[PDB]
This record gives C-alpha cells, sequence and structure tokens, in this order.
C-alpha cells in the first residue's frame, strides 16, 4: 500500500495531468469527480480556491484527450472552464504530411 516514504521503486509519471482554469466559486471536489465521471475517476483531484484553479490526473491517456476536447471551452454554472494540458505545453516536435 503505502510504501516508500522518501521515494521507493520507479512509478509511472504524471503525464496526463489536465489543467482546469476560470473554475466557479461554487466548485469541490466533489462536483470535479462528478465532471469527469465519464472518464472515470480521476487519480488526482486537487483544487485550491484561494488561487481559484484544479489540477485533475486520469489513469489512461486516451480519456484525457477526449475529456481534455469534450471539456475543453464548456460552460459550467454560467462561467468558462479552460482546459489545458498542464504537462504538455503545446510542445509537438513533428511535420506530419497530409492534404
Amino acid at each position: 500500500g503505502s510504501s516508500g516514504s522518501s521515494g521507493g521503486e520507479k512509478t509511472f509519471t504524471q503525464r496526463s495531468r489536465l489543467f482546469v482554469g476560470n473554475l466557479p466559486p461554487d466548485i469541490t471536489e466533489e462536483e470535479m469527480r462528478k465532471l469527469f465521471e465519464k472518464y472515470g475517476k480521476a487519480g488526482e483531484v486537487f483544487i485550491h480556491k484561494d488561487k481559484g484553479f484544479g489540477f485533475i490526473r486520469l489513469e489512461t491517456r486516451t480519456l484525457a484527450e477526449i475529456a481534455k476536447v469534450e471539456l475543453d471551452n464548456m460552460p459550467l454554472r454560467g462561467k468558462q472552464l479552460r482546459v489545458r494540458f498542464a504537462c504538455h505545453s503545446a510542445s509537438l516536435t513533428s511535420g506530419p504530411s497530409s492534404g
């Protein structure tokens, strides 16, 4: 269970961490968990008022993607919701040709 106080054995990373901004003053850990009930319970859920932000971390990646676009630009109690990859910041090093 809770082993490795200092560190432990190599574990998975948190690349699937979605950042939620512009959160309403009526948002709680509950609302969040329910908001992402379609993509399963987020591994990590933290909501800060003083700053007005919420960090969510899903298990898989496919979910974060579907929810990243779906939730992205979604109305919440009248307020707006900004969803942007916390770990990934417009970092696309490639050039796929198409047309």
